């Protein structure tokens, strides 16, 4: 009929604009920051220099981990992502995410903290999958610790499983945006995870696996991904 | 009302492949760049720095331009971009471009010349769209033409149409790649020529390419009246 197949034509456009829109905003918004603080280094003679240059990197690196999202949630969609399961030493891989995070936590005014045992061991999944899992969980963490604040990485092995935790001291989730936490392109007051918390969610769902968040606006949050041992 | 709503949604998801692969294929280059050489200035003490900042500057600007092309690409590609018909001055149109892109000819140590007559007078099109595609073509015409060379933006009106020329006596395009010119990826930024035949075909003309390789390049708008 007329109506019906207007209706999904209609249906077909919307869900096309608002992909393509969300996608903007979140290739837009770091542009801003980079062109901003540069032209501030072009007219520049330091430590007030590098606050802009660390500016500049902050938000080209946000732009880059928007666009490996979008790409890492297609080759997903798509039934394409396949893991590279061998074992993995959990201190290491939280020790990692520190390192690479330790930059814009500075810039942040933020501290970073490790809280794994040596008793926790080994895991079997795939390293590079878990180690993007903790980094979409710290740049989250770190985007709603104010300055002064603390974000930790933990692991623990226990009840026949082994969970990472990201906890922060920042802002907690609004009650009304926890259930949509781990949706795509879901708007946050804050700033936009975008298809962080979605990659999140399907990454650790892909190990057999499942995610939480804890939150209460003045106790701040924590993220843990729950991976199940193998026998 | 199965069929028609599935067909609808696998359309839409072609387009959404596209984008999202144009915005990986286009950004990431100049991502690393900017990456990079902030590294570099941010463990940094100067005369070293000044040419980290300049790389920043270029990969930024070429950012810029770059997620501008990914956006009006898939703008067209949807056809959710309608222009806004107008009379547009040839002669204060290719002065605009010549001024705008002043600035980079100069660093690249080129000559930007403007040859119109007032014989050509006032045609029909959207400004800004117009205005997109000369800067396209003359910022091509810049990376192509070696320093002390020169660019050339003219108009003529002849035979029931008014043509823009964008001249270069750059390196010239071999024959091959001349029929697929305005195809994009088919080489820095790959969607800058598929915009101008775009645009120039929405505005019911067609783009052509007159190129002797040793000699030179010029691209042609051939927009009737």
């Amino acid at each position: 009929a007329l109506a019906d197949r207007s209706a999904a034509l209609a249906e077909a456009e919307r869900l096309k604009r608002d992909f393509v829109g969300n996608v903007s905003y979140e290739l837009r918004t770091p542009l801003t920051t980079i062109i901003g603080y540069s032209e501030l280094l072009e007219r520049a003679d330091s430590e007030r220099g590098r606050n802009h240059v660390a500016a500049v990197r902050a938000a080209a690196t946000q732009l880059a981990r928007s666009i490996d999202d979008v790409l890492d949630m297609a080759q997903i969609d798509a039934g394409e992502m396949a893991l590279e399961i061998e074992d993995i030493r959990v201190s290491d891989l939280l020790l990692n995410a520190q390192e690479r995070a330790l930059k814009d936590a500075q810039l942040g005014g933020v501290t970073l903290a490790v809280e794994c045992e040596e008793d926790v061991g080994l895991i079997r999944g795939d390293g590079k999958r878990l180690a993007q899992t903790l980094d979409h969980l710290v740049e989250n963490a770190l985007r709603q610790t104010p300055p002064g604040g603390r974000v930790t990485l933990s692991a623990r092995r226990a009840l026949g499983e082994v969970r990472l935790d990201v906890s922060d001291t920042g802002r907690g989730v609004p009650f009304h945006v926890q259930a949509h936490i781990f949706d795509r392109f879901v708007g946050r007051d804050r700033g936009g995870p975008g298809l962080g918390l979605a990659l999140v969610k399907a990454l650790v769902e892909l190990h057999g696996g499942w995610v939480a968040l804890e939150s209460e606006p003045g106790n701040g949050s924590t993220f843990t991904c729950h991976l199940p041992e193998t026998q």
